[PDB]
């Protein structure tokens, strides 16, 4: 009847980043498909990241197409308020039409997929024919073995009725959730709990989501049905591990062919995760976007996506991306934008770390210095970017910088 | 395919106090209270939280379902601004203690008091999408107020659970009949763990702006819609009855453009029913509109199917106006939950008991890592009423919450 999914998607992978191994030295042989991690500056927040992710999408839309954006869901665990959604600020600085539902969803790293699935149902519901939605997953890590791994990033996803970049397979969904005692975020500016069960639950969910998908999609098969696979990816290493486990557990193939399957179906999805680090609720979208830019779509290919969030909830779902989709995605130049970011030295990193306190969950009044790390602003010369200028009686003021 | 509320129930606290009594005991200007239609406010005990409230709201709904119907619950959204964690959703704990099937999406939505409606509208679209035919969803709006001065007597605690599905006798929504409107505004927000801040200076102006613009958007999509004749009752986000009375008046002048003399009558026949339960509970934030909807259905007249119009607002802000039909059968279903009876059975705090509670509310405070709760800290309350089993917070251990059923 009516199709639904991603019409466009873009990644904002920070203004600044550091070299993961360098930071380990300055602080052995883990070395686990990490290379770079993005780092939120103090004049940056989840609004900044979300707006900067979504701006290139909105820029490319006509005035009429933009006014059809009628749902803006931001997905995060880096909330700035217990009641005010990040979506309010984002709605303002992207200049969206007021005829728009806006809110924030939260379930650890499942947030993005939850937001996306609700957006998809808005489209399929046809409660507003021709409408679009914008789902923005945005997370940052402020502040031992988590520090070099923990990133900052956002992925914006425009959803609608002509989804050349990722047309979902309606109803082809295996969702699974249950309460588990796991690493959570019970304190304002930090984490707590235990990643001791994390992997076990991720793998449990990974299996059970696919089995639920098979139950609703008869004939589905983990090896042949999917030409690429994308996973919630905190770091490449554990996804490589989880893929291996899936091929033994579920696909039940011989050990010798697994490395090949990983390289052809999963490695493309992992490219951008190495440039940015764990971006939590945006990690799966990042991997999806990596998959689409780094893979091959001479003809339409099916991609299977697994989403997981601690606590926990999870979902496995799938969609088609076409040659035209991949073309659209290339115009955003994600890789080029990653190449242009500013590399912190360890000394600069220390100035940032000691400065991150001035913007800390309770902060009522603060004025930010964009020159606090002198080189960064006037360093690249690109499209305008949003930054946090000040907090005044808890209300946030943002500024465009060219 | 139809969609909407198949059942709905309210949990209005274990304990409550008399609002005027609390104003006196705090030595406040009684005048600033006198026309606001407030009587009682519910108060979360320290052994209660948004999970407790949510679970207790939803339990009777789940009890009334067959095993098979319950296993079709595939979406659990909880709607709050009283979150307990930056990433772990209240839905995880609620999913556990209601015993739902693991084949279920779960998460939390947040936009001030719009949270509930946002959750409910996403749930409706799950049903209309037919991505899982026969599936149901459960949307639970749950908020509590822990502890500026003039908010204390007004600020309540409560939850409303809403089962959404394909045979909605209690509120069948009108698909696409939706006027949503939002924009950024500097308003009263919740930027600190256990409190509020900002300014209710623009709040009313924005609530009224939104109330008008949502209906105009609704008209734009529903040609022929009319604020007076189309809706046999109207429900609003209601923090307290007084401002909804005011906002209805304003709407009848601004939008319906009727003569001043007939407005009081229109308020009494179309709005006053919806305000009954709010007086018993106080402002329950994201659940307030659902509370008023439930009040409307229990207290109104549905000899024949009536259309109800609902206005949802949340500071910051976002808002939506939408409508549905409720049938005589719907109102019957709703009566089986005995909401009024449950409100009658709550424990009334004295001011001395209220002080013990207030000084105790600190031990359960957003950052709390380890605590053991005393259910006898206010001696009379537990073994007071004799009702179905109820969930309470027993302990927090390394940030993980443990809950207990008490018969």
């Amino acid at each position: 009847m009516v199709s639904a999914g991603i019409e466009a998607m873009n990644v904002f992978g920070g203004t600044a980043y550091l070299d993961v191994m360098e930071l380990a030295k300055y602080r052995r042989f883990e070395n686990l498909l990490m290379k770079e991690k993005a780092v939120a500056l103090p004049y940056e927040d989840p609004v900044t990241f979300g707006v900067n992710a979504a701006k290139p999408i909105i820029d490319a839309l006509s005035e009429a197409e933009k006014d059809r954006i009628e749902l803006l869901i931001t997905c995060s665990e880096s909330g700035i308020d217990f009641g005010k959604s990040l979506s309010t600020y984002i709605h303002e600085y992207l200049g969206l039409n007021r005829n728009c539902r806006l809110f924030e969803v939260k379930q650890a790293c499942y947030s993005g997929t939850a937001g996306f699935q609700m957006a998809v149902n808005f489209i399929l519901s046809q409660t507003s024919p021709g409408a679009k939605a914008l789902v923005i997953a945005s997370d940052i890590s402020r502040f031992s073995y988590a520090e070099p791994s923990a990133g900052a990033g956002a992925v914006a996803v425009l959803v609608g009725e002509n989804p050349e970049v990722f047309q979902i397979d309606p109803g082809a969904n295996g969702y699974y959730g249950y309460e588990v005692m796991d690493t959570c975020r019970p304190i304002p500016d930090s984490e707590a709990g235990d990643s001791d069960l994390s992997l076990m639950s991720y793998l449990d969910c990974c299996e059970q989501t696919f089995l639920e998908y098979q139950k609703r999609v008869p004939g589905a098969n983990y090896q042949d049905t999917f030409q690429y696979l994308a996973y919630h990816t905190p770091f490449g290493g554990m996804v490589k591990g989880a893929h291996r486990t899936m091929m033994r557990k579920v696909a039940k193939v011989k050990t010798s062919g697994i490395e090949t399957d990983f390289l052809t179906r999963v490695k493309p999805g992992l490219n951008y995760c190495q440039r940015v680090g764990n971006i939590m609720g945006a990690a799966l979208f990042l991997a999806l976007a990596s998959t689409i830019d780094q893979g091959r779509f001479d003809t339409p290919k099916r991609i299977g996506c697994f989403s997981y969030g601690s606590g926990c909830c999870s979902e496995f779902y799938s969609g088609i991306t076409t040659p035209q989709g991949q073309e659209r995605q290339r115009t955003f130049g994600i890789e080029k934008h990653l190449d242009r970011r500013y590399q912190l030295s360890m000394e600069e990193y220390e100035l940032l770390f000691k400065g991150s306190g001035m913007v800390r969950f309770g902060t009522r009044n603060v004025k930010l210095d964009f020159e606090m790390i002198p080189g960064i602003m006037q360093s690249t010369q690109e499209k305008p970017r949003l930054f946090l200028e000040e907090i005044s009686e808890f209300h946030r003021k943002y500024r465009w910088i060219s």
